């Protein structure tokens, strides 16, 4: 069988990838997106199904406020002592001389289940990732930040003991290693292989420049020797790979004594007649997980087929598993229980935001705060997952004000998106209209030309057609009949790559909300949500 | 005597005058400063003293993650059936097509108890005011936001009915009026006295071109007639004057029949041999509290002496009630309360961020998230309230890691403040070092050349001289013989007209923090701290 | 009758009015539009004509290369000893700490003679002017450059004997005056009336915040006392008055013993609903020249009707004499002197770059350089003078590269303007296509969307249709049916205010232009041009 990369399309960065026994799980980042944290799992390597967010309530994960891309950064998930152990970390700076944060450990019987209270950890840097040696010893690695202003920011990788019965870190945390020329050292793991151990980090930064290396000790605490051949993984020098920025990786062994490598990446939309190695592409389906066969020489891993990452690599010796999808093209929110698939901004979905009970077939939505708010909006999202692909819902709603609009929206951040959205206007009372925001420049390109909704209109149905470079919306009073409103956008502003700011870690998403300036938190219903890749 | 303008000195804008019987009161607004709403109390107008602040828990006050100038804006305190009643704005979006806020009312007895669970009103927009009719009946007033890209977001003042009765507003809202030419209509207050309703709005913005204009109408809901001599308080047009800024009022009938003014007003730097006209000022005290003396003609108040407002103004005739200062010169942090002049960043302090029991006679900082961190910061600072003062604190810190810093701190937000702080270096051990940030422009000039401390020093003494456009940071290991360090810092870049960004409603504030990234939240022992303005 | 402000309208700023005998004449500034200098003339005061630009050769004038708002500032000119006398000022550098320019001086029996090959003068400050005294003695004042970065630039006015027997300046330079705390002191001039000497200068900048100020001396070396009610003229205190930015003046005594005041001013386009005091206003006419009445109170001039300047103002007691247009509607390109309304930039036009003597009844434009260059661009072009008018040209051209390129242009300078074009490409031959340029920001709106001409087509009529706040291009293959564009430009993109940079002095052209890169000089053959106010 062949591994068909990425194997976790959209937003879904910084993979790490655990045994236990036969299956296979990989955690991979989530931002400000709530719940945190996505397990995805399989029995073959080739095939995943997405199975739990660990991270679903207040007291795990509390993001109200976070900036963007803030939040949950890479994660770590590991089994052992026969539980899965999950260190996660909240990022509350994201840009600056600093980058404040706070590491956590929780722990479950199964990765669907519910998660015990947080142990709090360090906060000295993120990427912080736990270590079960073979003599009951365990070891929390992380990234040690340098905030002074004249340095590169990071100082290499610190060690410290963690002590599962006196639930904290023990002892003297100590720099083990500081990384190669390439910096941004990051992403640290260590496994404990026949003679050595292994420390694995990303490096380069997880741009264009991404790639993963590999020291080795035969003692924990260092020095760690570099692989003469670094790095292990980046396709850096190849602008015309499929898979770009490559790095920050986690190794597996499998039950058939196999190794295999899970890694990010970014795939560029066409950059079209223009210098190669100047744009290296604009990436909306954000950062990806792929996986890569290791062979070991001299007592180094290796990359098969190249540094640069392979699109197509032989799968592990064992029986095909493929999943039936995790969600329904068109979903009529018939079940009381929210799709896996969907997630909301910074903190968990309440009564008073979001219903499926309120009226049966329809997510009413409650209006709250706007696009902009980094608080509480009403509004559920899912991740671009292909270059081509429909989706679209219909809404009922009575907006009175310009204050009230409900609507489908393609959304990256707090200031980069556009929605088509139901409104009001003084003169023309219910109307469909368009809002957008490029970095922080706000638009709504109809001006007077919006459109107007009958009143016999209950449902007004919106759609968003996106075709690769560009995208633009439709509605239908009938939901048979479409009709094509004239602001076309480009898929490239939301993008990694075009975002500004020092948070620029998500992706693409396409979603519904209902926005209420006046606090009357008014109802929007929404019949269905569909998503369909073309 | 003679009133002294501006009576409260530093950051204290939007003014809310309020009488109680023979009591006076003004409540400011305090945006990200915990506690919030500022109440300072008068017998004479003349004299005023800073008593309470209601705003002092997480039930009334949620403000972790606000952005800089967000949380408290303009606050309006009332007196009404033998109780206080304060309306409260927390925004949470402070820039951009919207302002994302939330409108509520709390009532107390005394302005320094227990103040009631707030009442949830609206978020249509800010500046909320409640007016209290003869009839029995009760009205909230506060600007309406208009989004829309092509329009000014100024959409005019809306009033709707509340209801004490049902703890809620009730009936419908309605546009009462759009304000003059001027636009950035805001602050409204209503006044029945006599024949009319009085409608004050302040207009133009709250920069050099802020305003207050008087509008009045025979019925609450208009339509309300324009002041023909509109403004009726404004400094715009007169570039020279003490008082610039002058805008956002509230007025007040003393017991002794007279009428007076409350307002903001900003007082620049000396702009030196510059062009008069273009550079009105920096004002690193903030937006203060003036009050001008009314007198009526034809039945419009009128400013005396003039639109532009004065700084000497012609007392009630009251007998003169003095105030103790609120504050000693030198704190030796001798008392189990910290001094009602200290606030720190957006949420209550607790025993684990600071502490005045751990060691008697210290105030214990445990070390937190860095000065850049809109979460949670061991900083605690007052108000500059001149432009020439010198502070000054002690501290006793081991710091291990260039993660750790404690020390003394001039600040005006996340992204615009200076530091001398003593920490630590791999070659020189403990070291005293300059940080700073200048619209999110960092450094930390010393470079290499920090400043070693000696071993045996437990507590190094720590002070800035503020000189009008400049100040500066010294030194001393034993109290009395102090060095300066050199680095020079201009004054105005601590300025609500310096910093950048859509918030910039604060002012400068000097004080004492801990930080440690690390997360072992090390401890720093401050010995004492003083203010002593020249 | 009355005279009606403006009186000369579209870009022509900073008016030196001069009376000879019973003829007035305005010199006002032209900057990289050459020939440089315009001269207008008038009887009466009311009714203008244009009648000469004097500085028509490159002996006289150099701009070659010169940055945009560079050339020829501020002019001065006199009439003495039978003969007129022109100052100018050549500048180099307009931006930054210096200002390099130079000063120089040329004479004339007539306005529309030839002018004398030029006396070089100094170079300390821009803004000169010659003043004849009554002794026989002449002087030059200018401003003074103070170029030190922590200073304000305008260091007052120097003043220095001028020798016409020795061709140059004479004796020791002198600063007589350093102006009030408006500061930007320039423009001086100085009027030798009774017992004083009045110097009039300009202050504030040559923006909302323009003013002219009058101080006084018994001797031409100061100390110049400065008018109580400083300043004579300004409309900064006013933002709703018709004219705006009123400074820059110059001083007349007729031959009826009336004195009146010439000036600059801006008058912006509709603001609309918007805050007055903050969007003054865009000025796509650029800077206009006004007349006041003046009276004299206790020896000092005062403006008749208030110091912001009035639209409509008394004429003088002198009989009325009207003008001829000085172009027609439909210039049929039939005489072989190009159109006195007509300029180039920078450099005299060439039989090499223009020509009516190629075909006759067309202007031919051998194509140069691109909308961008500062050297050499086959373009010629007349003022915005209404705000409201059409433009038309028919144009004969044979383009076989996307190199070539010629049409009609709506121009500020080289990084703001727009444009129609006839031009080619590899699919479609010969096209109508529109280019862009927004602060120097390209845009090429129509993208692949090119116009097709069809092959025997042999003139293409092109048009702008100028309407207030936008403007719209259109073309016609038969003269009588026409297409628009699909694209609206907005007018004010094409204003002193919006346009980036240290120079800012111009204001919006439209004309013909023709583009060859390749180096083939490719002709472009104009039937006609039309400009009809309405
Ligand atoms: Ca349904
Ligand atoms: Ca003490
Ligand atoms: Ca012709």
């Amino acid at each position: 069988s062949l591994i068909k990369n990425p194997i976790l399309r959209g937003f879904n960065p910084d993979p790490s990838i655990c045994r236990a026994d036969t299956d296979y799980y990989i955690a991979t980042s989530t931002f400000e997106w709530f719940p945190g944290v996505q397990i995805h799992h399989s029995k073959d390597l080739v095939n995943w199904h997405l199975v739990a967010h660990p991270l679903n309530r207040t007291s795990l994960l509390d993001m109200k406020g976070n900036p963007n891309s803030g939040g949950i950064w890479a994660p770590d998930l590991s089994y052992h002592d026969g539980k899965f152990w999950l260190i996660y970390t909240d990022v509350k700076v994201t840009d600056g001389m600093w980058k404040d944060c706070h590491n956590y450990l929780t722990t479950c019987e199964s990765v669907d289940g519910v998660w015990s209270d947080p142990i709090t950890l360090n906060g000295s840097g993120f990427d912080a990732s736990l270590f079960h040696d073979n003599d009951g010893k365990k070891y929390l690695v992380n990234m040690y930040w340098d905030q002074r202003t004249y340095n590169h920011n990071f100082y290499g990788i610190v060690l410290q003991e963690y002590s599962d019965k006196e639930k904290k870190l023990i002892g003297k945390a100590k720099i083990i290693y500081k990384g190669t020329d390439i910096k941004y050292t990051e992403g640290p793991h260590i496994y404990h292989i026949g003679d050595y151990y292994y420390l694995f980090t990303a490096e380069g930064g997880t741009t264009y420049e991404h790639s993963e290396t590999v020291a080795r000790s035969k003692n924990i605490d260092g020095p760690y020797e570099i692989d003469p051949e670094y790095p292990l993984l980046t396709s850096w020098h190849d602008p015309r790979n499929s898979l770009q920025k490559c790095g920050h990786a986690s190794l597996v062994h499998t039950h058939t004594d196999e190794w295999y490598l899970a890694h990010l990446v970014g795939r560029p939309l066409p950059v079209g007649n223009q210098p190669v190695l100047e744009q290296r592409g604009y990436c909306p389906l954000g950062r990806e997980t792929s996986i890569q066969r290791i062979e070991w020489v001299d007592n180094w891993p290796r990359v098969v087929g190249g540094k640069q990452g392979s699109v197509n690599v032989e799968a592990p010796k064992i029986p095909e598993v493929k999943w039936e999808k995790t969600y329904d093209e068109k979903d009529n929110f018939d079940s009381d229980k929210l799709n896996i698939n969907f997630q909301s901004l910074r903190i968990p979905l309440t009564e008073n935001i979001a219903s499926l009970k309120a009226k049966k077939g329809n997510l009413r939505l409650y209006g709250k705060e706007s696009l902009t708010s980094t608080f509480t909006q009403a509004f559920i999202a899912r991740r671009w997952q292909s270059f081509k692909f429909d989706a679209s819902t219909s809404v009922s709603f009575s907006p009175d004000t310009f204050q009230q609009a409900a609507g489908l929206t393609c959304y990256y951040n707090t200031e980069n998106w556009s929605t088509i959205q139901v409104t009001w206007n003084e003169d023309k009372g219910r109307v469909i209209d368009i809002v957008c925001c490029d970095n922080f420049h706000f638009d709504m390109p109809l001006k007077s030309n919006v459109i107007p909704i009958p009143k016999d209109v209950e449902y007004i149905h919106l759609k968003v057609e996106v075709r690769v470079e560009t995208y633009q919306y439709s509605y239908s009073f009938d939901g048979i009949n479409w009709s094509k409103v004239p602001a076309i956008f480009e898929s490239r502003k939301l993008s990694d790559d075009y975002v500004q700011g020092g948070g620029f870690f998500t992706g693409a998403f396409v979603g519904i909300n209902c926005i209420d300036i006046t606090g009357n938190n008014k109802p929007a219903d929404f019949d269905y949500f569909c998503y369909k890749e073309e």
